């Protein structure tokens, strides 16, 4: 009976007031899943719960306390039970892609015996091999060219009726979308911010009135040259969903970007450059003049990498569902031929959907595939979720490889303190000099803060 808090909702309907047939989420509930519904509070957001305790948003550190509210974190009365358990990912260390498909179709207690398990709850007949007595055991796995085929073996005889008709588990249309989130690195190799050279200069205003309505900007660009390696041949076919910026290791700066929708392998570096924009409005006291400064800085960094790629899958069960005992919806009961597929991975529709189905299992209007519902009252809900669990657990295969890069970038525009002499500027550049260290197309200017 734990809370699940995807079954949480906040009412704004007065003080621990809740809509029809949900009832206020109480401080130790709240305490149990406090992450997860202060991640889905606005920063200073102050949320009721029952009996005059609050939640606090995340700008409050999510505290619980004594107060009043006339919105309501609230809860079920009668939740849906069973929650299919997000257990932790299964890692595939970092290969060629066969080497993964690999690991993973020929894994007994990760892959073959749960799906074997699924197709058997559901109501298709003999998903087992001859010599055991056992679902999912003596299964072969064999090769439909791009997908796979896991099927009980069928040498010598069997018992029982159409029993030479084993039900075959398909798993085809593989993908790999990296998660930038996952970044590890090894010992940093190489890493220094060096100071290559200072530009000063002065902002004077031979004015007899203080001047704070002029942008004084940097602008000009320089770049970022850059290379990653991939160690194995599964980056070939990886991706990433969004486009995201190279992480932050150390005390220095890069601005990599890796594109969506395009190969991790294709993406192997060069030079990426990056524009000067410091910006500053500085208060200059009447006829005088103050220091203005830009330290320019070089910094290279080399380490190894390692992310995380999801992998995704169709799975298509097919054979024939068993008389007198199936899950399909409306219940047949003259051994028809079955096909189904399940997009193991991110949500497509709703027909391949488990997690889905399951979550909605009491909605009559929704059930239009596979009756979760009856499942259970076969097996036992503790049957079913520890079995789709397994089904659904997380597969992660390792993507690594070595990454190193070269830049540059400026600091800040610093002002100093001002000295007795619209805003004008005297900051000598000399733009071969420039060129030669990296930074082009350097200009300072002044502009009216308007």
């Amino acid at each position: 009976e734990p809370v699940y808090p995807d079954q949480l909702r906040l009412f704004s309907l007065g003080q621990g007031v809740c809509g029809d047939k949900y009832r206020p989420v109480n401080r130790e509930e709240a305490q149990s899943v406090k992450s997860n519904i202060v991640g889905m509070m606005g920063q200073w957001q102050i949320s009721g719960l029952a009996n005059g305790w609050v939640i606090m948003g995340p700008g409050y550190n999510g505290e619980i306390k004594p107060g009043t509210a006339s919105n309501t974190w609230c809860y079920p009365t009668n939740p849906v039970t069973g929650e299919i358990p997000t257990l932790s990912a299964l890692d595939i260390p970092d290969g060629d892609e066969v080497d993964v498909q690999w690991r993973l179709v020929h894994d007994s207690a990760n892959f073959i015996k749960p799906t074997s398990y699924l197709a058997h709850y559901l109501g298709y007949a003999w998903v087992g091999g001859n010599h055991s007595q056992y679902v999912g055991e003596d299964m072969d796995v064999t090769r439909d060219g791009d997908g796979w085929v896991i099927r009980g073996n069928n040498d010598g005889g069997c018992d029982g009726y159409r029993c030479g008709d084993k039900t075959a588990i398909k798993v085809s249309n593989f993908a790999y979308n990296l998660d930038p989130d996952s970044f590890k690195h090894g010992d940093v190799t190489q890493s220094d911010r060096q100071l290559v050279k200072t530009v000063v200069g002065w902002a004077v205003n031979d004015s007899d009135t203080p001047q704070s309505g002029y942008d004084v900007t940097l602008r000009g660009d320089t770049a970022t040259n850059w290379s990653k390696t991939n160690t194995y041949g599964l980056s070939e076919k990886v991706t990433t969903k969004n486009k995201f910026k190279w992480p932050l290791v150390g005390e220095t700066e890069l601005s990599i970007e890796i594109a969506a929708n395009q190969s991790w392998a294709s993406q192997n570096g060069g030079s990426t450059t990056t524009s000067l924009s410091q910006s500053v409005r500085p208060t200059v006291p009447a006829r005088s003049k103050i220091p203005v400064k830009i330290e320019l800085y070089k910094a290279d960094i080399s380490y190894p990498y390692e992310f995380k790629a999801d992998v995704s899958y169709d799975l298509t069960l097919s054979g024939f569902l068993r008389w007198g005992g199936n899950a399909w919806y409306t219940h047949p009961d003259n051994r028809p031929n079955w096909n189904h597929t399940f997009v193991i991975g991110p949500y497509k529709d709703k027909a391949s959907s488990i997690r889905y189905q399951w979550d909605k299992r009491y909605i009559p209007g929704e059930v239009k595939w596979w009756d979760w519902n009856w499942t259970i009252q076969q097996n036992g809900l503790s049957t079913m979720q520890n079995n789709l669990a397994r089904v659904l657990r997380p597969v992660r295969a390792g993507i690594t490889g070595d990454f190193s890069a070269e830049s540059q970038f400026a600091g800040n525009i610093e002002i100093g303190a001002p000295v007795p002499l619209g805003l004008r500027l005297e900051i000598p550049l000399d733009a071969q000099e420039l060129s030669g260290l990296g930074f082009n197309n350097v200009s300072l200017s002044v502009t009216p803060a308007a």
